[PDB]
C-alpha cells in the first residue's frame, strides 16, 4: 500500500547542477548529465562511480540510452546533441540543426532514431547512423521541454512552454493530436507509460495529470508537490506498487498511488530543487538529482 524508499548512496562529482539522471535499460547503469558540461556514469546498484565523458561546450540539459544499453544521446545549450559509444567514451556523432539550446532527447525502441526538443520550438527526429536530420517538426510556439517515443515508436509526444501535449506520426511527421484541458499553464514534462496507453504530463501551476491519449482525457491528478518554475522530470515506478515520481522545487522526492492519487511518501535528503528523478527497470530503485546548491545524486532503495 505504501513503498518504503530508503537513502542508499549520495553519488557527489558533479561540480554544478545535475540535470538528468536515466538507469540503462540493462539495469546496470545510471547516467547523469550536468551545467558542469559533463556526462558521468555510475553504477546503478552501487553507486560506485564508472567514468566521465566529455565533448560538449555548454551544460547538457538530458541524456538518454539507447536499447541495447551501449549508446547515449545528449542534449547541450551549445545547440547540439551528441551521440556516445559509453564502454569507448567516442563521441560518434554530432547532431547539428537547432537553433537553440536542446532541452530533451529520446531513443526510439529500435534506437535508430532519436528526437530532441528545442528553446528553438522545434522538435527533430535524427538517425542514429548517419547523424543527420530527418524531419524538422515546427511543433509548438514556445520552447519544446520534452519528447518521447511510444512503445513501438510509431509516435512521439512532446510537450512546450505553449501549454499544449502534441502527438506526432514519427513516419509522417503530421501532428496526430493536440491535449489542452480547462487551462494552458507551461508543460514541462510528458512522457508515454511503459505501456504506451497513456501520457504522464507536468504543468508549471504544481500539477501532474495521467492522460488517456486515444479517448483524449485526463484521468487522475497528483498534486501537494511544488512545481512552478523548473522542468522536473517525472515517472511511472511498475517494479513493485504502481506509484508516480517526482522532483518538487522543496527538494523532495514525491511518490503518490498511481490509482488513489494519495501521496504515499516524501523522501528528504537533498538540499536544492529536485529536477530528475528515474526508476530502475527491474528492481525497487530511485534515483534523484538536484540543482546548484545540492550538486548530488541519489540512489534510493524500498521493499516494494
Ligand atoms: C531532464 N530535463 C532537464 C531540464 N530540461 C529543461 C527544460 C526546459 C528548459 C527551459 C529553459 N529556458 C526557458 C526559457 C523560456 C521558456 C522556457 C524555457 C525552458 C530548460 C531545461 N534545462 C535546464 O534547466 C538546464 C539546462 N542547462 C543546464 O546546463 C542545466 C539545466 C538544469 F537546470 F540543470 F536542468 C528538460 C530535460
Ligand atoms: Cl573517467
Amino acid at each position: 500500500v505504501k513503498p518504503n524508499y530508503a537513502l542508499k548512496f549520495t553519488l557527489a562529482g558533479h561540480t554544478k547542477a545535475v540535470s538528468s539522471v536515466k538507469f540503462s535499460p540493462n539495469g546496470e547503469w545510471l547516467a547523469s548529465s550536468s551545467a558542469d558540461k559533463l556526462i558521468k556514469i555510475w553504477g546503478a546498484y552501487d553507486g560506485k562511480f564508472e567514468k566521465t565523458i566529455s565533448g560538449h561546450k555548454l551544460g547538457i540539459s538530458d541524456v538518454a540510452w539507447s536499447s541495447d544499453s551501449n549508446l547515449l544521446v545528449s542534449a547541450s545549450d551549445d545547440k547540439t546533441l551528441k551521440i556516445w559509444d559509453v564502454s569507448s567514451g567516442k563521441c560518434l556523432k554530432t547532431l547539428k540543426g537547432h537553433s537553440n539550446y536542446v532541452f530533451c532527447c529520446n531513443f526510439n525502441p529500435q534506437s535508430n532514431l532519436i528526437v530532441s526538443g528545442s528553446f528553438d520550438e522545434s522538435v527533430r527526429i535524427w538517425d542514429v547512423k548517419t547523424g543527420k536530420c530527418l524531419k524538422t517538426l515546427p511543433a509548438h510556439s514556445d520552447p519544446v521541454s520534452a519528447v518521447h517515443f511510444n512503445r513501438d515508436g510509431s509516435l512521439i509526444v512532446s510537450s512546450s512552454y505553449d501549454g499544449l501535449c502534441r502527438i506526432w506520426d514519427t513516419a509522417s511527421g503530421q501532428c496526430l493530436k493536440t491535449l489542452i484541458d480547462d487551462d494552458n499553464p507551461p508543460v514541462s514534462f510528458v512522457k508515454f507509460s511503459p505501456n504506451g496507453k497513456y501520457i504522464l504530463a507536468a504543468t508549471l501551476d504544481n500539477t501532474l495529470k495521467l492522460w488517456d491519449y486515444s479517448k483524449g482525457k485526463c484521468l487522475k491528478t497528483y498534486t501537494g508537490h511544488k512545481n512552478e518554475k523548473y522542468c522536473i522530470f517525472a515517472n511511472f515506478s511498475v517494479t513493485g506498487g504502481k506509484w508516480i515520481v517526482s522532483g518538487s522545487e522543496d527538494n523532495l522526492v514525491y511518490i503518490w498511488n498511481l490509482q488513489t492519487k494519495e501521496i504515499v511518501q516524501k523522501l528528504q535528503g537533498h538540499t536544492d530543487v529536485v529536477i530528475s528523478t528515474a526508476c530502475h527497470p527491474t528492481e525497487n530503485i530511485i534515483a534523484s538529482a538536484a540543482l546548484e546548491n545540492d550538486k548530488t545524486i541519489k540512489l534510493w532503495k524500498s521493499d516494494c
